[PDB]
């Protein structure tokens, strides 16, 4: 139990600290939060990997606002693995005055644990959608 | 070993495609988990018997014919995760417009104690083209 109760606690931890980096945008957070091997899944696009994605969120943040409330719904350990599932509500206000956007829906994600205890995310499948 | 369970899992994703393409309620049945939760866009999360009435209507309704790549089969027993690129050609029977979707689908598996490889978790992010 003890084991599973911390893995757990450090996949939230995980999760929770990705949610801040994107309301207050830090790259070098980030970064150190998903593997090198990092692959992102969202509707209508190729996959994507991890300088991909940053790049992506450091211009979006250069432009846009964004607040994000989470919903979590399951972690699952495997270990070394875990697969979890969240939902996500997101609203993006443009930093220039113009109109606000909303977007919701169900993120499941696998993680990965280092020899040294380090979760991190590994494979995302983000199926955020406009509202 | 590692490479007797990706053997096993490119079966069940071949089955699956198989009783999809002919659709088979018992053979999709028996490659769920009971527990399975699947994921499409702009949709509740949905599970087994749910999925199963759907595929079950929309085969009155549609012909299908679906394409798969394998694009990752990661093996970490008793679990495995997978990513597959889609190609999904819908033929309505009674004549109405021919639909394409494509896109991919991670899939998380689950071996049983039978040693039956079985999709637990899903999500499948195919849109239309």
């Amino acid at each position: 139990g003890a084991g599973r109760h911390a893995d757990e606690l450090a996949i939230r931890t995980v999760q929770y600290r990705w949610l801040e980096a994107t309301r207050k945008f830090d790259r070098q957070v980030l970064s150190s939060l998903m593997t090198d091997d990092v692959v992102f899944l969202t509707p209508g696009r190729l996959p994507f990997g991890k300088e991909e994605f940053l790049a992506a969120c450091e211009q979006n943040d250069q432009r846009v606002i964004i607040e994000a409330s989470a919903t979590f719904e399951e972690i699952v350990i495997v270990e070394p693995m875990a697969y979890t599932r969240t939902h996500l509500h997101i609203k993006v206000t443009p930093r220039s005055g113009g109109a606000v956007r909303e977007l919701a829906g169900h993120a499941m994600s696998i993680f990965r644990r280092s020899m040294f205890g380090e979760w991190q995310l590994a494979r995302d499948a983000n199926l955020v959608v406009p509202i």
